């Protein structure tokens, strides 16, 4: 890993209320002595605060992960239609990119293009013999597999190979699938796969980003009297891209209620509601419930949440009742008024 004293330190700006700040940072002297306060003239004053076992897990992770990768891959090949290209990866045979499509029902290609001769690399049956590395990225720790034994590319004069990275797909039960694959160098390609079984290894566990940050406490000067800018939106709320142009703003305030957010232009006019709105919100909601973002209290309930634009302007309210199946219905009410006393769920049928 690479760091430097200008980037190694990491901060996270958090917002707190007005009378909260009045008697939370200002009244204690110990905290005031640990850090100091900065003023922007207006009330945007922020108080900044200044501040063998391991290797056994590294070494075991590498071994166990490779053996586990082969465990699932041993069943069959995998394939990913990357726009115009398709990359088929087999369990220790050879990696290539060819034109075509696959029939989801049988998992077989339409044809084999004898005319599209591409060679990404030849792995080896004797996986035990091959050497692998344990590197890391934003997603987490991963196993590196260089598949060589390729011909030289006259362009520069480098033998054809490919760099494969094994990462965990989180909650993705099944065999195995690829995320993306593309050329990286003149004759080198890169590919990344996601498998659920790698998460078994602590270092390769999903949702593990080293978020350790000296917190910087700020307070709202105006309390959103003007249209809150996007920077206020992402400092008050932690967005999560739910796809289809819909974000899920979860508040840092544990008391407040979370609200969806829309950004697409074709979903501007809410006075008329077309099928595109319903399909887009259905995809987004399916992805959300798959992400386990919405939190059941402690039971089936109706879920009511706002929708805001890039400027946190309320447009409608999304009403959703979960049916514990593939089907789901979504309603949009512009006329719905909110009770600040309760959160999202209002009707409980345990």
């Amino acid at each position: 890993p690479i760091e430097d004293p200008i980037v190694s330190n990491k901060y996270l700006i958090s917002y707190i209320d007005e009378d909260d700040w009045s008697d939370r940072i200002l009244q204690n002297q110990s905290v005031m002595n640990s850090g100091y306060i900065v003023n922007m003239g207006d009330d945007l004053e922020c108080f900044i605060q200044n501040a063998s076992e391991k290797t056994a897990l590294l070494t075991k992770t590498l071994n166990q992960g490779v053996k586990t990768i082969f465990d699932k891959l041993n069943e069959r090949c995998i394939f990913y239609q990357a726009g115009f290209w398709i990359y088929e990866y087999c369990p220790g045979i050879e990696f290539v990119q060819f034109h075509g499509r696959v029939n989801t029902k049988t998992g077989e290609i339409v044809n084999r293009d004898e005319s599209l001769v591409y060679r990404l690399g030849k792995p080896k049956a004797n996986v035990e013999e091959r050497e692998f590395e344990l590197l890391y990225d934003d997603v987490g720790y991963y196993i590196s597999e260089i598949i060589g034994s390729g011909d030289i590319c006259d362009v520069t004069g480098a033998e054809r190979m490919v760099e494969i990275q094994y990462v965990c797909g989180g909650s993705n039960s099944g065999p195995s699938t690829i995320q993306w694959v593309r050329e990286t160098k003149i004759c080198v390609y890169e590919a990344q796969v996601t498998i659920p079984e790698l998460c078994n290894l602590e270092l390769l566990a999903k949702n593990e980003d080293q978020k350790n940050a000296s917190p910087i406490l700020c307070r709202m000067p105006a309390k959103s009297k003007i249209g809150s800018n996007s920077i206020d939106l992402i400092t008050k709320y932690e967005p999560i891209f739910l796809g289809s142009g819909i974000y899920f703003l979860r508040p840092f305030n544990t008391d407040e209620r979370d609200k969806l957010m829309v950004t697409d232009n074709a979903m501007s006019n809410w006075d008329e509601i077309t099928e595109t709105y319903y399909q887009k919100f259905g995809n987004a909601i399916n992805k959300m419930l798959s992400l386990r973002l919405v939190s059941l209290p402690n039971d089936s309930c109706v879920w009511l949440a706002e929708v805001v634009d890039m400027k946190d302007r309320f447009q409608t309210t999304l009403s959703l009742n979960i049916l514990n199946s593939q089907r789901a219905e979504i309603f949009f009410n512009k006329t719905f008024t909110f009770n600040e006393d309760n959160g999202n769920f209002l009707s409980y049928k345990i």
